[PDB]
Protein backbone atom coordinates (compact mmCIF):
# COMPACT_ATOMS: atom_id res chain seq x y z
CA UNK A 1 0.00 0.00 0.00
CA UNK A 2 2.94 2.52 -0.43
CA UNK A 3 4.24 3.23 -3.81
CA UNK A 4 7.97 2.74 -4.71
CA UNK A 5 8.00 5.37 -6.85
CA UNK A 6 6.99 7.55 -3.95
CA UNK A 7 9.77 6.35 -1.89
CA UNK A 8 12.71 9.05 -1.92
CA UNK A 9 15.62 7.78 -0.72
CA UNK A 10 17.59 10.37 1.89
CA UNK A 11 20.72 8.08 3.69
CA UNK A 12 21.05 4.77 5.09
CA UNK A 13 20.45 3.52 8.34
CA UNK A 14 22.45 0.16 8.52
CA UNK A 15 22.83 -3.64 8.21
CA UNK A 16 20.40 -5.98 9.95
CA UNK A 17 20.14 -9.44 10.53
CA UNK A 18 19.76 -10.22 6.61
CA UNK A 19 18.90 -7.28 4.45
CA UNK A 20 19.50 -3.67 5.57
CA UNK A 21 17.19 -0.46 6.35
CA UNK A 22 16.83 3.05 5.04
CA UNK A 23 15.64 6.28 5.70
CA UNK A 24 13.39 7.75 2.85
CA UNK A 25 10.78 10.65 2.40
CA UNK A 26 7.58 9.30 1.81
CA UNK A 27 6.08 11.96 -0.82
CA UNK A 28 2.87 10.52 -2.73
CA UNK A 29 1.56 13.87 -3.52
CA UNK A 30 5.61 14.57 -5.45
CA UNK A 31 5.68 18.02 -3.43
CA UNK A 32 8.12 18.67 -0.60
CA UNK A 33 5.84 17.07 2.26
CA UNK A 34 5.64 13.96 3.74
CA UNK A 35 7.11 12.13 6.46
CA UNK A 36 10.39 10.17 6.78
CA UNK A 37 10.14 6.64 7.14
CA UNK A 38 12.80 3.63 7.66
CA UNK A 39 12.55 0.67 4.96
CA UNK A 40 13.70 -2.75 5.42
CA UNK A 41 14.60 -4.80 2.34
CA UNK A 42 16.77 -8.05 1.78
CA UNK A 43 20.39 -7.80 0.26
CA UNK A 44 17.09 -12.80 -1.32
CA UNK A 45 16.85 -16.37 -0.97
CA UNK A 46 13.31 -18.32 -1.06
CA UNK A 47 14.29 -19.05 2.85
CA UNK A 48 15.15 -15.14 3.51
CA UNK A 49 12.13 -13.82 1.88
CA UNK A 50 9.96 -16.34 4.09
CA UNK A 51 11.45 -15.33 6.90
CA UNK A 52 10.72 -11.32 6.00
CA UNK A 53 7.00 -12.13 5.58
CA UNK A 54 6.94 -13.63 9.10
CA UNK A 55 8.93 -10.86 10.12
CA UNK A 56 6.51 -7.99 8.69
CA UNK A 57 3.42 -9.99 9.90
CA UNK A 58 4.84 -10.57 13.85
CA UNK A 59 5.52 -6.64 13.00
CA UNK A 60 1.90 -5.73 12.41
CA UNK A 61 0.64 -8.01 15.15
CA UNK A 62 2.29 -5.60 17.77
CA UNK A 63 0.93 -2.71 19.20
CA UNK A 64 2.63 -1.65 22.22
CA UNK A 65 4.94 1.76 23.32
CA UNK A 66 8.28 -0.02 23.88
CA UNK A 67 8.34 -1.71 19.99
CA UNK A 68 9.33 -0.11 16.62
CA UNK A 69 5.68 0.84 15.19
CA UNK A 70 4.70 -1.01 11.79
CA UNK A 71 3.22 1.22 9.26
CA UNK A 72 3.07 -1.00 6.02
CA UNK A 73 4.37 -2.64 2.96
CA UNK A 74 5.15 -1.94 -0.28
CA UNK A 75 5.17 -4.46 -3.42
CA UNK A 76 6.49 -3.88 -7.39
CA UNK A 77 11.28 -7.94 -3.84
CA UNK A 78 9.12 -6.95 -0.62
CA UNK A 79 9.56 -3.34 1.34
CA UNK A 80 8.61 -3.10 5.07
CA UNK A 81 7.69 0.22 5.94
CA UNK A 82 8.74 1.18 9.68
CA UNK A 83 8.61 4.82 11.72
CA UNK A 84 11.74 6.68 11.61
CA UNK A 85 13.24 6.92 15.12
CA UNK A 86 16.17 10.39 14.72
CA UNK A 87 17.50 9.06 18.14
CA UNK A 88 19.14 6.04 16.62
CA UNK A 89 19.99 2.99 18.39
CA UNK A 90 20.60 2.86 22.35
CA UNK A 91 23.97 1.90 21.68
CA UNK A 92 24.66 4.90 19.78
CA UNK A 93 22.32 7.26 21.85
CA UNK A 94 23.87 5.70 25.12
CA UNK A 95 28.11 6.44 23.38
CA UNK A 96 26.71 9.94 22.12
CA UNK A 97 25.12 11.02 25.62
CA UNK A 98 26.52 8.97 28.10
CA UNK A 99 27.53 11.99 30.62
CA UNK A 100 23.96 12.72 30.62
CA UNK A 101 22.50 9.59 31.63
CA UNK A 102 22.84 8.27 34.83
CA UNK A 103 21.89 4.91 36.61
CA UNK A 104 18.22 6.45 37.13
CA UNK A 105 17.49 7.10 33.36
CA UNK A 106 19.42 3.62 32.44
CA UNK A 107 17.05 1.46 34.60
CA UNK A 108 13.90 3.52 33.01
CA UNK A 109 15.01 1.96 29.80
CA UNK A 110 15.66 -1.13 31.11
CA UNK A 111 12.42 -1.24 33.04
CA UNK A 112 10.49 -0.01 29.39
CA UNK A 113 12.98 -3.32 28.11
CA UNK A 114 11.12 -5.31 30.27
CA UNK A 115 7.63 -4.05 29.45
CA UNK A 116 8.11 -4.70 25.81
CA UNK A 117 9.10 -8.06 26.21
CA UNK A 118 6.04 -9.17 28.90
CA UNK A 119 3.98 -7.90 26.04
CA UNK A 120 5.98 -10.01 23.64
CA UNK A 121 5.14 -13.28 25.99
CA UNK A 122 1.31 -12.84 26.07
CA UNK A 123 1.63 -13.63 22.26
CA UNK A 124 4.03 -16.28 22.60
CA UNK A 125 6.62 -14.70 20.16
CA UNK A 126 10.45 -15.23 21.12
CA UNK A 127 12.87 -12.30 20.23
CA UNK A 128 15.78 -14.17 19.76
CA UNK A 129 18.26 -11.22 19.36
CA UNK A 130 17.68 -8.53 22.35
CA UNK A 131 20.50 -6.29 22.49
CA UNK A 132 21.49 -3.24 23.09
CA UNK A 133 22.04 -2.58 19.21
CA UNK A 134 18.49 -3.79 18.54
CA UNK A 135 16.69 -1.39 21.04
CA UNK A 136 15.77 2.30 19.36
CA UNK A 137 15.31 5.42 21.15
CA UNK A 138 12.19 7.65 20.73
CA UNK A 139 13.86 10.14 23.10
CA UNK A 140 15.30 10.87 26.35
CA UNK A 141 12.43 9.32 27.75
CA UNK A 142 11.01 6.26 26.18
CA UNK A 143 13.18 3.22 24.17
CA UNK A 144 11.76 0.50 20.91
CA UNK A 145 12.57 -2.71 20.73
CA UNK A 146 13.52 -2.94 16.66
CA UNK A 147 14.72 -5.48 14.65
CA UNK A 148 11.82 -8.32 15.06
CA UNK A 149 13.77 -10.82 12.03
CA UNK A 150 15.03 -13.54 14.22
CA UNK A 151 11.35 -13.54 16.22
CA UNK A 152 9.71 -17.18 16.64
CA UNK A 153 6.15 -17.67 17.55
CA UNK A 154 6.00 -20.91 20.33
CA UNK A 155 3.70 -23.74 18.24
CA UNK A 156 0.51 -23.83 20.87
CA UNK A 157 1.59 -26.90 22.63
CA UNK A 158 5.14 -26.15 23.24
CA UNK A 159 7.39 -23.81 25.71
CA UNK A 160 10.24 -23.43 23.44
CA UNK A 161 10.79 -23.43 19.73
CA UNK A 162 14.09 -25.41 18.74
CA UNK A 163 15.91 -23.63 15.53
CA UNK A 164 16.54 -25.62 12.51
CA UNK A 165 19.76 -24.17 10.46
CA UNK A 166 21.43 -21.79 13.09
CA UNK A 167 23.38 -19.39 10.62
CA UNK A 168 26.00 -17.36 12.30
CA UNK A 169 24.84 -16.21 15.50
CA UNK A 170 24.87 -13.47 18.42
CA UNK A 171 26.70 -16.24 20.55
CA UNK A 172 27.47 -13.70 23.61
CA UNK A 173 23.85 -12.60 24.31
CA UNK A 174 22.61 -16.90 23.99
CA UNK A 175 21.74 -18.70 26.85
CA UNK A 176 23.71 -22.27 27.30
CA UNK A 177 20.40 -24.60 26.27
CA UNK A 178 20.35 -22.12 23.23
CA UNK A 179 24.18 -22.61 22.37
CA UNK A 180 23.92 -26.76 23.05
CA UNK A 181 20.26 -27.85 21.94
CA UNK A 182 19.28 -24.55 19.93
CA UNK A 183 16.36 -24.34 21.92
CA UNK A 184 14.60 -20.86 22.39
CA UNK A 185 12.54 -19.61 24.87
CA UNK A 186 10.47 -16.79 27.49
CA UNK A 187 13.46 -17.97 29.64
CA UNK A 188 16.00 -17.88 26.70
CA UNK A 189 15.15 -13.82 26.14
CA UNK A 190 15.57 -13.43 29.79
CA UNK A 191 19.04 -14.68 29.87
CA UNK A 192 19.22 -12.10 27.10
CA UNK A 193 17.87 -9.42 28.90
CA UNK A 194 20.33 -9.99 31.16
CA UNK A 195 23.06 -9.15 28.76
CA UNK A 196 21.17 -5.66 27.51
CA UNK A 197 20.99 -4.95 31.41
CA UNK A 198 25.18 -5.63 31.45
CA UNK A 199 25.84 -3.56 28.22
CA UNK A 200 23.41 -0.48 29.82
CA UNK A 201 25.65 -0.27 33.11
CA UNK A 202 28.67 -0.45 31.15
CA UNK A 203 28.17 2.05 28.90
CA UNK A 204 29.26 0.17 26.22
CA UNK A 205 32.82 0.64 26.68
CA UNK A 206 34.54 -0.79 23.61
CA UNK A 207 36.78 -3.39 25.84
CA UNK A 208 33.50 -3.84 28.08
CA UNK A 209 31.12 -5.69 25.53
CA UNK A 210 30.03 -9.21 25.87
CA UNK A 211 32.58 -10.35 22.99
CA UNK A 212 35.51 -8.56 24.24
CA UNK A 213 35.03 -9.56 27.58
CA UNK A 214 34.08 -13.32 27.36
CA UNK A 215 37.21 -13.63 23.96
CA UNK A 216 39.09 -12.18 27.75
CA UNK A 217 37.92 -15.08 29.57
CA UNK A 218 38.57 -17.52 26.70
CA UNK A 219 42.17 -16.44 25.69
CA UNK A 220 42.41 -14.20 22.35
CA UNK A 221 44.61 -17.30 20.88
CA UNK A 222 41.50 -19.02 20.48
CA UNK A 223 40.07 -19.51 17.34
CA UNK A 224 37.28 -20.24 15.07
CA UNK A 225 34.15 -22.57 16.68
CA UNK A 226 36.47 -23.67 19.27
CA UNK A 227 35.16 -20.26 20.83
CA UNK A 228 31.66 -21.12 21.12
CA UNK A 229 32.92 -24.39 22.84
CA UNK A 230 34.63 -22.97 25.20
CA UNK A 231 32.27 -20.32 26.10
CA UNK A 232 29.34 -23.51 26.43
CA UNK A 233 32.21 -25.14 28.63
CA UNK A 234 33.00 -21.99 30.55
CA UNK A 235 28.80 -21.21 31.15
CA UNK A 236 28.74 -24.60 32.34
CA UNK A 237 31.82 -23.98 34.82
CA UNK A 238 29.31 -20.76 36.14
CA UNK A 239 32.51 -18.47 34.21
CA UNK A 240 30.34 -14.99 34.02
CA UNK A 241 30.19 -11.15 32.13
CA UNK A 242 31.81 -9.17 35.53
CA UNK A 243 29.91 -6.84 37.69
CA UNK A 244 30.24 -3.70 35.41
CA UNK A 245 32.30 -0.57 37.00
CA UNK A 246 29.99 1.23 38.98
CA UNK A 247 27.36 -1.07 39.11
CA UNK A 248 25.50 -1.84 43.09
CA UNK A 249 25.12 -5.55 44.17
CA UNK A 250 21.62 -5.14 44.18
CA UNK A 251 21.52 -4.63 40.29
CA UNK A 252 24.29 -7.31 39.21
CA UNK A 253 22.12 -9.62 41.54
CA UNK A 254 19.11 -9.25 38.73
CA UNK A 255 21.54 -10.12 36.47
CA UNK A 256 23.32 -13.22 37.82
CA UNK A 257 19.74 -14.24 38.51
CA UNK A 258 19.05 -14.20 34.64
CA UNK A 259 22.14 -15.85 33.87
CA UNK A 260 20.70 -19.15 35.54
CA UNK A 261 22.03 -22.62 33.69
CA UNK A 262 18.68 -23.70 35.12
CA UNK A 263 15.84 -22.43 32.95
CA UNK A 264 12.92 -22.65 35.35
CA UNK A 265 14.51 -20.89 37.96
CA UNK A 266 15.23 -17.51 35.81
CA UNK A 267 12.63 -15.08 37.14
CA UNK A 268 10.28 -13.59 34.96
CA UNK A 269 9.50 -10.20 33.35
CA UNK A 270 6.98 -9.58 34.91
CA UNK A 271 8.88 -9.79 38.34
CA UNK A 272 11.92 -8.26 36.29
CA UNK A 273 9.48 -4.98 35.81
CA UNK A 274 8.39 -4.92 39.04
CA UNK A 275 12.33 -4.99 41.07
CA UNK A 276 14.17 -2.95 38.57
CA UNK A 277 10.99 -0.25 39.05
CA UNK A 278 11.65 -0.67 42.82
CA UNK A 279 15.30 -0.24 42.95
CA UNK A 280 14.79 2.81 40.61
CA UNK A 281 12.03 4.06 43.42
CA UNK A 282 14.73 3.39 45.82
CA UNK A 283 16.51 6.71 44.55
N1 LIG B 1 12.63 1.93 12.66
C1 LIG B 1 13.83 1.37 12.35
O1 LIG B 1 14.06 0.23 11.98
C2 LIG B 1 14.89 2.34 12.54
C3 LIG B 1 14.49 3.64 12.77
N2 LIG B 1 15.36 4.63 12.96
C4 LIG B 1 16.66 4.25 12.94
N3 LIG B 1 17.72 5.09 13.12
C5 LIG B 1 18.89 4.39 13.02
C6 LIG B 1 18.56 3.07 12.78
C7 LIG B 1 17.15 2.96 12.72
C8 LIG B 1 16.22 1.95 12.51
N4 LIG B 1 16.52 0.58 12.29
C9 LIG B 1 17.96 0.29 12.36
C10 LIG B 1 18.45 -0.84 11.47
C11 LIG B 1 17.89 -2.19 11.90
C12 LIG B 1 18.30 -2.51 13.34
C13 LIG B 1 17.74 -1.44 14.25
C14 LIG B 1 18.26 -0.08 13.82
C15 LIG B 1 19.76 -0.06 13.99
C16 LIG B 1 20.34 -1.12 13.10
O2 LIG B 1 21.72 -1.03 13.35
C17 LIG B 1 19.81 -2.48 13.51
C18 LIG B 1 19.97 -0.87 11.63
Amino acid sequence: QFEERHLKFLQQLGKGNFGSVEMCRYDPLQDNTGEVVAVKKLQSTEEHLRDFEREIEILKSLQHDNIVKYKGVCYSNLKLIMEYLPYGSLRDYLQAHAERIDHIKLLQYTSQICKGMEYLGTKRYIHRDLATRNILVENENRVKIGDFGLTKVLPQDKEYYKVKEPGESPIFWYAPESLTESKFSVASDVWSFGVVLYELFTYIEKSKSPPAEFMRMIGNDKQGQMIVFHLIELLKNNGRLPRPDGCPDEIYMIMTECWNNNVNQRPSFRDLALRVDQIRDNM
